[PDB]
């Protein structure tokens, strides 16, 4: 459940947070609208695990594996079992055009997987851009009845380290690993005013990923519905945003500020970007 | 309103938050449970003003002025007009045993004041400790119908600088100005196991004030009800916590983590503690 009566935490022994010591001085850990930016060293996972277990939190994870991308499911799911929300209730929703190609993966207790068959689109960009519709339109009643939060990710990825309840909040985006140190003028936002995804050069907080976002079911429904509607407008106007769904997600999060922002620990490409000092953990990474 | 459909922010021009620059490196700006700690330089008030105005947020401010403390009302209210939630809807609730001693203070538009008459208790500690009852028991229906957030403060104080929507959240406490740099063993928590307010020497995050707390109406009701019940238990057991309501508030916030923590900018005593470098603003201060 979300927003139900919260029982008392039990006694816990852990290090005192010291006000005149930040652990992290090398990075911004809170946005100017007072949303935490989630980096290693900013959270005590034992406290968070307590808070979310006391709510009997259920997390839905959506992943699309259409056409050749079914090959990525085994590693995705097996590593999610090792690292994603372990100890909490998890419901995986695998959207595919090939139900029989979904690997038989052994799940820990309190975890379930549903295979949802969908149509395959011919163009790569329609496959990637139509996920907003599939999440909002077709699955709205399902998700509202079955989970408290939704986490929506790309499949060509593996978990290498803890991804847990520290991410959960009404609405979150993830800092793109290519651009976290860039100034806003260099962000690859949609720059044509004819697109609903247009962001002027003097606007923008961060460059967020299309590949890792989430929140409460209600907020994820809102985001995906708004992005779908905006993509339909662009289509009717004969324009396709430069980075597809990612461009629309950026416009949405500019105008609807996320209540947490995930650091690039949460979606990294080691082959392309290495392992910088400012990354203490690589949690979820692109498959080479 | 809280938690209603959030309209889009308008275009805004403001400095980009840079991920590899914290403004504040001298202080902890997020708790280990991912609640922001509110210091100057952590928030863009223009963004926050937008978000809360788009919700037509109404803030209730409670203040007790019993017996000789009515003398503090003029300065309290006049300075609140200059600095507290300016531009937002505000409802002051002044609890007093002397309605005719409440000064006639001129209010800005969209701001109102209600005088609530209460009984005066003979002991200083009963006056201070009975506010939990008065906030919860008698005023619950009133507040739920009239405001979105409640801010509950001591009266022997004045506003000197901005106190605004950056503080608003489901539940907040304020770091006591005497103890923000102390280790937890030095905190003046109730240490007798016979009191409901008991906190062992190896527990505790922060030392919070009895004099400045708040949150949503629902969360403030929960806090004040729980503290009132705990104080009644202690009374029945013939024990009175060392720092009265403040001791019980500390126990509650240990077991129910606040969703924001206010820095000591928000309740300071300059005569006793001066003006440290780590305080960029003194917002709300003790009257000498
Ligand atoms: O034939 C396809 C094509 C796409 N997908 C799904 O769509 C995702 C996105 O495609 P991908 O090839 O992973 O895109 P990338 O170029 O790796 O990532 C960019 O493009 C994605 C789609 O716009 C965004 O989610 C990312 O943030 C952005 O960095 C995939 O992981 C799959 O889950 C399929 O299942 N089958
Ligand atoms: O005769 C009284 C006594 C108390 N009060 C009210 O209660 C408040 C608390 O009393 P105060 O004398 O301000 O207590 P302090 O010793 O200044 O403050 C400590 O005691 C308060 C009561 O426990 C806590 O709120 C503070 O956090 C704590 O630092 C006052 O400001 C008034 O609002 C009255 O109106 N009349
Ligand atoms: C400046 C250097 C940029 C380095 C990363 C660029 O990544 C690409 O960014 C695009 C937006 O500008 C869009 O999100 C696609 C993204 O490429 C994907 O993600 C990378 C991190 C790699 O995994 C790459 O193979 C993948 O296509
Ligand atoms: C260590 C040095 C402590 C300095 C401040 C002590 O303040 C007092 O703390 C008590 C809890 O230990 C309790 O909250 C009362 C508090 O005293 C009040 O607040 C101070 C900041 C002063 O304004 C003082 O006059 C007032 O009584
Ligand atoms: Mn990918
Ligand atoms: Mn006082």
């Amino acid at each position: 459940a979300i927003g139900e009566f919260m029982v008392s935490l039990p006694r816990m022994v852990y290090p005192q947070p010291k006000v005149l010591t930040p652990c992290r001085k090398d990075v911004l850990v809170v946005t100017p609208w007072l949303a935490p930016i989630v980096w290693e060293g900013t959270f005590n996972i034992d406290i968070l695990n307590e808070q979310f277990r006391l709510q009997n939190t259920t997390i839905g994870l959506t992943v699309f594996a259409i056409k050749k991308y079914v090959a990525f499911l085994k590693l995705f799911l097996e590593t999610a079992e090792k690292h994603f929300m372990v100890g909490h209730r998890v419901h995986y929703y695998v959207f595919t055009d090939q139900p029989a190609a979904v690997p038989r993966v052994t799940l820990g207790t309190g975890r379930q997987l549903s295979v949802l068959e969908v149509r395959a689109y011919k163009r790569w960009q329609d496959v990637s851009m139509r996920r907003m519709e599939m999440i909002s339109d077709f699955c709205e009643r399902r998700f509202l009845s079955e989970v408290d939060y939704l986490v929506c990710v790309d499949v060509d990825m593996e978990f290498r380290d803890h991804v847990g309840v520290e991410i959960l909040t009404p609405l979150f985006g993830t800092l793109h690993p290519g651009f976290y140190g860039s100034s806003r003028e260099a962000f690859t936002y949609e720059r044509r005013p004819q697109s609903q995804a247009y962001i002027p050069k003097d606007e923008g907080d961060f460059y967020y990923l299309g590949g890792f976002f989430g929140g409460s079911v209600q907020e994820v429904q809102r985001l995906t519905r708004a992005c779908h509607q905006a993509m339909m407008v662009d289509q009717a106007n004969g324009i396709e945003a430069v980075w597809h769904d990612e461009s629309h997600l950026n416009k949405y999060l500019l105008r609807h500020k996320p209540t947490k922002v995930l650091s690039p620990e949460y979606l990294w490409d080691q082959q392309l970007l290495g392992w910088p000092a400012v990354l203490r953990k690589l949690r979820f990474t692109a498959v080479p």
